[PDB]
């Protein structure tokens, strides 16, 4: 049922880490401008908690210094304000984000060269994070996404290798299994859920920007190919809003992409969609 909610972007990246807030209408097709990241970030990820946009771990990179975040902030699109949370155990830049049962887990990202296999998971209630069972493998540019209170962390870069493997987190068991691999490899991906599947769109293979996507459907526990979108990315926003997927922004191997795309499961097609105001990779992006 329609109601009016709005794509959030939060951060980037274009010539530095950026702080714009931003909110799309996909039904008018209007973006509308809101409070100010406190702090640049880029790398980061977005997600939404009982009606709050939250802004993960990422890093600001400018020529004022390349430092990493281990930062959570708070936006309540009722009041427009950001307010601190307390922050991780460490730095995560190119972290995964996924939300179950009202907590938000924290997955893999880098600090410095440090590449992360570490998860933790934080409280709203309590401004709290707990360290919780770390992954089968290091993953930083990692993607993330829960069907059915499972958790799926998809592909990333391990420190040496570039990955095409995924792995999927219990959280009542507190453990990781691996699952099919993908087709490709993609560090830099957009992951998300539509229906019974974890898609994984774009991303980088080691020497392209891809334009290819891919979903994993938890049931036949097969990856297919569905169509590819328009415009290869790596470090793409991707969100799904009234059930099909958005992709936003990201970097094609030449340019900072302002392209949005749209995905309908229905026909297996992509359109085009009203431009970001400008564009940027990294974006940390949800739907409220």
């Amino acid at each position: 049922p329609k109601v009016g909610r709005l794509i959030y972007t939060a951060g980037g990246y274009f010539r530095q880490s950026l702080s714009y807030l931003e909110a799309y209408n996909p039904s008018d097709g209007t973006w509308l401008r809101l409070a100010d990241l406190q702090v640049p970030r880029s790398g980061l990820a977005g997600c939404v908690v009982g009606g709050l946009l939250y802004a993960v771990g990422g890093r600001n990179n400018s020529p004022d210094g390349n430092t990493d975040s281990s930062a959570l902030d708070c936006y309540n699109p009722m009041t427009n304000q950001w307010s601190p949370c307390a922050p991780m155990s460490v730095p995560r830049n190119r972290i995964g984000v996924g939300v179950i049962d009202g907590h938000i887990y924290a997955v893999g990202g880098s600090h410095g060269c440090i590449h992360h296999n570490s998860v933790e998971r934080y409280e709203p209630e309590r401004d709290e994070w707990h360290l919780v069972a770390p992954m089968l493998t290091r993953r930083i540019g990692v993607g993330v996404a829960v069907l059915n209170r499972l958790l799926y962390a998809v592909g990333g870069f391990d420190g040496t290798n570039r990955l095409n493997s995924a792995e999927c987190y219990y959280p009542e068991r507190n453990e990781w299994r691996m699952i099919t691999a993908m087709n490709t490899i993609r560090s830099g991906a957009g992951v998300c859920v539509l229906h019974n599947c974890i898609y994984a769109a774009g991303g980088y293979d080691g020497q392209d920007q891809l334009n290819s996507v891919e979903r994993y459907d938890v049931e036949t526990e097969t990856w297919t190919f569905v169509a590819p979108m328009k415009h290869r990315r790596s470090a793409l926003g991707i969100t799904v809003h009234q059930g099909r997927i958005y992709v936003l922004g990201g970097y094609d191997g030449h340019t900072f992409l302002d392209s949005v795309e749209c995905y309908d499961p229905d026909t297996d097609t992509w359109s085009e969609v009203t431009r970001m105001t400008s564009g940027r990779s990294g974006v940390g992006v949800a739907v409220t």
